[PDB]
């Protein structure tokens, strides 16, 4: 009884409308690199675990239906998301409480899915959708890969690496949860300033764009650095650049945890449990925004 209503996002995204309910959700059209063989049973079996792990900050899933040759993920609906809203706030800023406030939520989001071992991997503003009421949910989870679903090649893509944690950059065989804490100060660090704090174009680009900000990272500050698989001893050698310039005019405490989560170390950077007892959150509320539907 579901219809399609308008396409939201590009897998392909529609909302989807009920022709006698007008209940809507968000359906999300995922094509695989196969015309017969479908999505094996094991990758099957991890996403539907998920309809039964929920969290206020994480989108609900609803439904997972597949074919011989796609994959479809029913999701809840929500009207915005942080990329849209940042845009509308971009000449004046969102205010201080409701960034305090969103990235508490995101937190503790990803306190929860960290706790289930599962990772986000892929943390961008459009990817966190907002409601009227306050709400910030993490979406989009970039799971398909990790999970099995044997996703469309696409030889061509043009991917965003501007939230991407150093580790990954560096060529690390392993992720851990703190690939999504470094993505979510990024994010954290663009609310604050009204700009992204690391748009690189490529990869080497995206790696010297944070090297140029937080220095070039050695074994001092990250051991191990120089043993992973894509660091080379010829990279340009620059020095650490305070947080104070980095986010101005964020206060100590905010600048404090900031520092926490973009630690070269993703042994040492801060967990999202810890993050939440970080006195930065000791006046926490749940403002409102102010949204154009
Ligand atoms: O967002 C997507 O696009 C997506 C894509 C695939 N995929 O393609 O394999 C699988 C899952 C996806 N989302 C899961 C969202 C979710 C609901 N409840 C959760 C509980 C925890 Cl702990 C962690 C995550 C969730």
């Amino acid at each position: 009884n579901f219809q399609k209503v308008e396409k939201i996002g590009e897998g392909v995204v529609y909302k989807a409308r009920n022709k006698l309910t007008g209940e809507v959700v968000a359906l999300k059209k995922i094509r695989l690199d196969t015309e017969t063989e479908g999505v094996p049973s094991t990758a099957i079996r991890e996403i539907s675990l998920l309809k039964e792990l929920n969290h206020p900050n994480i989108v609900k899933l609803l439904d997972v239906i597949h074919t011989e040759n796609k994959l479809y993920l029913v999701f809840e609906f929500l009207h915005q998301d942080l990329k849209k809203f940042m845009d509308a706030s971009a000449l004046t800023g969102i205010p201080l409480p409701l960034i305090k406030s969103y990235l508490f939520q995101l937190l503790q989001g990803l306190a929860f899915c960290h706790s289930h071992r599962v990772l986000h991997r892929d943390l961008k503003p459009q990817n966190l959708l907002i409601n009227t009421e306050g709400a910030i949910k993490l979406a989009d989870f970039g799971l398909a890969r990790a999970f099995g679903v044997p996703v469309r090649t696409y030889t061509h893509e043009v991917v965003t690496l501007w939230y991407r944690a150093p580790e990954i950059l560096l060529g690390c065989k392993y992720y851990s949860t703190a690939v999504d804490i470094w993505s979510l100060g990024c994010i954290f660090a663009e609310m604050v300033t009204r700009r992204a704090l690391f748009p690189g174009d490529s990869e080497i680009d995206q790696l010297f764009r944070i090297f140029r900000t937080l220095g070039t990272p050695d074994e001092v500050v990250w051991p191990g650095v120089t043993s992973m698989p894509d660091y080379k001893p010829s990279f340009p050698k620059w020095a650490r650049q305070d947080f104070s310039k980095v986010v101005p005019p964020l206060d100590e405490d905010g600048r404090s945890l900031l520092s926490q989560m973009l630690h070269y170390d993703p042994n040492k950077r801060i967990s999202a449990k810890a993050a939440l007892a970080h006195p930065f959150f000791q006046d926490v509320t749940k403002p409102v925004p102010h949204l154009r539907l």
